[PDB]
């Protein structure tokens, strides 16, 4: 629930932060 819809916000962290590199 809260940590299924949140998940779309923690993967983005992670894209620029691996992206960004």
């Amino acid at each position: 629930g809260i940590f299924s819809k949140l998940a779309g916000k923690k993967i983005k962290n992670l894209l620029i932060s691996g992206l960004k590199g």
